[PDB]
């Protein structure tokens, strides 16, 4: 299990807006987490949120597996980090 | 925890091989497995395998930590699927 952990100043989202190639709105909101990656301090990483989602509250969480898929060139990717308590 | 399997049918590896950019030579393993998505059915997965490691006996593994990266635009990444056993 992967340890994520949202401190407590980042308990926010941010939002990036655009237009789509052929026309259509969207919004992105994005959150900023720590992950240990086994060195000796966690690193920094963007999380975007899924349609709908609040932005995670501070604490322990890790990682549910809906953020995989399988890629066009048949190797796993991660789709989008989505996160579940701990 | 991703749970994966290397079944009896998948124990060996196959090589490709060619030349980089700049004259050296470069030869890449790769092998085939499982990996439950919480589908019906696990997913057929290619793994590429680390310079001088023998090919995953079957059986059941894990995904090590090693795994991961944060890439260039700031979100988590697969750098390559290593594996544990279970």
């Amino acid at each position: 299990m992967i340890k994520v952990e949202i401190k407590p100043s980042q308990a926010q989202f941010t939002t990036r807006s655009g237009v789509s190639r052929q026309g259509k709105p969207y919004s992105l909101n994005e959150q900023l987490c720590y992950v240990d990656l086994g060195n000796e301090y966690p690193v920094l990483v963007k999380v975007t949120l899924d349609e709908g989602q609040p932005a995670y509250a501070p604490g322990l969480y890790t990682v549910h597996l809906s953020s995989f898929k399988v890629g066009q060139f048949g190797s796993l990717m991660i789709d989008r980090l989505r996160l579940v308590p701990a």
